[PDB]
Order: structure tokens, then C-alpha cells, then sequence
């Protein structure tokens, strides 16, 4: 049922790799909870129970507005059918951008993990974490969908 792939329980060790052209973006993912003090070092899964074959991989990116070449800085620049490429051990799959919720932050598609549709990657910004309710204060999500 669950996936078990080439997880590395090291998380300061590359699990994979996002690049997209639309954003120029090319950073590391560590397998982890996306946390503050680790993201730092670059970017990381969404859950530490994710995997790079979990129907929904959700990821967490730093953004800084004086670095437009960071890890989710320019993700924000992308736009709706800005395709992507995840990296994995040795081999590349590919998504296309079909639903962008960036919008109101409440919507049917917070994770889309429970969902049931096909595979999907939701993205998920990171920066100025509030210390008020222990949550990441801006939180722009967009998702996509494989393509054919």
C-alpha cells in the first residue's frame, strides 16, 4: 500500500530535485517535516511521511522577495500550465500546472492528498514563520496533475 522508495533517513542528504524553467528554479528536497530551521538549508517535503512516489507529494519552499533566485521565491512567477520536473534517484518525471489556488488560501485543496483523482503535486510556500499559532504566515499554495 504505502510506497517505500529511496527514502535517506539523513536529512541533510538530496532525496531529489524541483526545476522549473518558468521560475528558473533547480534546489534539493530533504526527506523530512518541513520545518524552519531545516527548509533553511534549502527546501523539503510538506510531511517527513512523504516519498518520491506518494500520489500526492506536497513540498515547502523558502521565498525571499530580495533574492529572485531562490528556492520558492520565482515559483510565485510561474503560472498556470508552467510544467515542471521532479528528480528522482536516477530517472525525471513530469507535471503540468492545471489548478492554481495561490487565490484564497481556504479551498478544496489544502493537501489534495485525500483527494482520488491521479497523481498530483501540491506546492507550498515558507517564510516569515509566525511564532503566534507555530505556522508558516503567508501560506500561497498551487497544485498540478500528471499529464498524459
Amino acid at each position: 500500500m504505502q510506497a517505500k522508495p529511496q527514502i535517506p533517513k539523513d536529512k541533510s542528504k538530496v532525496a531529489g530535485y524541483i526545476e522549473i524553467p518558468d521560475a528558473d528554479i533547480k534546489e534539493p528536497v530533504y526527506p523530512g517535516p518541513a520545518t524552519p530551521e531545516q527548509l533553511n538549508r534549502g527546501v523539503s517535503f510538506a510531511e517527513e511521511n512523504e516519498s518520491l512516489d506518494d500520489q500526492n507529494i506536497s513540498i515547502a519552499g523558502h521565498t525571499f522577495i530580495d533574492r529572485p533566485n531562490y528556492q520558492f521565491t520565482n515559483l510565485k512567477a510561474a503560472k498556470k500550465g508552467s510544467m515542471v520536473y521532479f528528480k528522482v534517484g536516477n530517472e525525471t518525471r513530469k507535471y503540468k500546472m492545471t489548478s492554481i489556488r495561490d487565490v484564497k488560501p481556504t479551498d478544496v485543496g489544502v493537501l489534495d492528498e485525500q483527494k482520488g483523482k491521479d497523481k498530483q503535486l501540491t506546492l507550498i510556500t515558507c517564510d516569515d514563520y509566525n511564532e503566534k499559532t507555530g505556522v508558516w504566515e503567508k501560506r500561497k499554495i498551487f497544485v498540478a496533475t500528471e499529464v498524459k
